[PDB]
């Protein structure tokens, strides 16, 4: 949970920087110190990795006393190689190597560890590592669908390989008379992280996805709930949010679901296509 306000101090950092550098090397010292700081680190470095997946040897920031970086260093090659975190055997001179992989794949960067302590040296920091790494790689990468796309990407990633969940909920508008003052009333209750993508289903009607990342059962209802009482407001009490021609459709993402079902849901369900959100 720590985890939201992270990525969004860091996302704000991103947007309001500018265009005369690349995010990644402005923003190396603080990346690294996030890292540091949910992994307890000691001692590590952060690197920039090369198209051809082989990491620039000068450190783009370093805790500690860091050494010189061995690029023939099996566990970073493994660690590069696999694009996954990898960690020498707790029964036995980097510790534990964390890619920072993108939803494409892509290998931005990559955090080497020379000393933790030993009793934070577990799995549930390593998927900390792992899936906060992700997500920045995210963040250092037609712009609101290729963000709503990637965002979706990242929560499929994440309730596949952590079990983390995720919401998505489709808002149908089919009543025009309220559907431009409906959007607005979405668009100005949006949080940060949470991604929202205007479309037209293939009824030709107005739909309003949202998307809400790292997101329960429960945050879920919460939000439903908080959407209420604003149309509540906006539209006055007597009036329920389907009375204004909204019709809402609700995917949960867990460990449990999968691409295929999640296509269903836009494709089948909702009427969009892989042209408008890409999975
Ligand atoms: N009632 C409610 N409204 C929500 C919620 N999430 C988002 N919003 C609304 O969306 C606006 C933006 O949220 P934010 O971008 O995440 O950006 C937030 C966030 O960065 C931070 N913030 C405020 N309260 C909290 C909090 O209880 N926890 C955390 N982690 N951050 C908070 O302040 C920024 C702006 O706060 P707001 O001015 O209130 O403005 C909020 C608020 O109007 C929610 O869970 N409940
Ligand atoms: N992904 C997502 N989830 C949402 C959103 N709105 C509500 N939720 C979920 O619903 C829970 C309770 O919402 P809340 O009643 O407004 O109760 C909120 C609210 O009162 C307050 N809060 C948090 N962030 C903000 C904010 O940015 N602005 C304001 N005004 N209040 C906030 O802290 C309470 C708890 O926040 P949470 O622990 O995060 O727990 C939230 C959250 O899990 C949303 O726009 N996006
Ligand atoms: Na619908
Ligand atoms: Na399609």
């Amino acid at each position: 949970q720590s985890l939201r306000s992270s990525l969004l101090g860091l996302r704000q950092l991103l947007r309001e920087l500018p265009g005369d550098e690349a995010p990644l090397d402005a923003l190396a010292e603080t990346v690294l110190a996030l890292l540091a700081q949910y992994g307890s680190l000691r001692i590590a470095g952060l690197y920039r990795v090369r198209h051809d997946r082989t990491p620039e040897p000068q450190p783009l920031a370093t805790l500690g006393e860091m050494p010189v970086l061995d690029a023939d260093d099996l566990l970073v090659r493994t660690c590069l190689e696999r694009g996954e975190l990898v960690s020498v055997r707790q029964e036995l001179a980097l510790q534990v190597c964390v890619p920072l992989v993108d939803t494409d794949g892509r290998i931005l960067a990559l955090l080497a560890v020379e000393q933790m302590p030993f009793f934070v040296f577990n799995e549930r920091t390593f998927s900390l590592l792992a899936i906060l790494a992700g997500h920045i790689a995210d963040l250092l990468q037609d712009i609101d669908a290729q963000r709503f796309s990637q965002y979706l990407k990242r929560s499929l990633l994440d309730a596949r390989d952590h079990g983390l969940p995720a919401c998505l909920y489709a808002f149908e508008l089919t009543d025009a008379r309220y559907g431009e003052e409906v959007q607005r009333l979405l668009e100005g209750s949006q949080r940060g992280l949470d991604v929202q993508l205007r479309l037209r289903n293939d009824e030709g009607r107005r739909v309003l996805l949202v998307l809400l990342p790292l997101t329960s059962a429960e945050g879920s209802q919460g939000y439903l709930q908080r959407l209420r009482i604003l149309f509540a407001e906006r539209f006055g009490q007597a009036r329920e949010l389907e009375s204004l021609g909204v019709r809402i459709r609700q995917y949960e993402l867990d460990a449990g679901n999968d691409r295929q079902a999640l296509g269903h849901f836009l494709f089948n369900e909702c009427g969009l296509n892989d042209q408008q959100v890409a999975v």
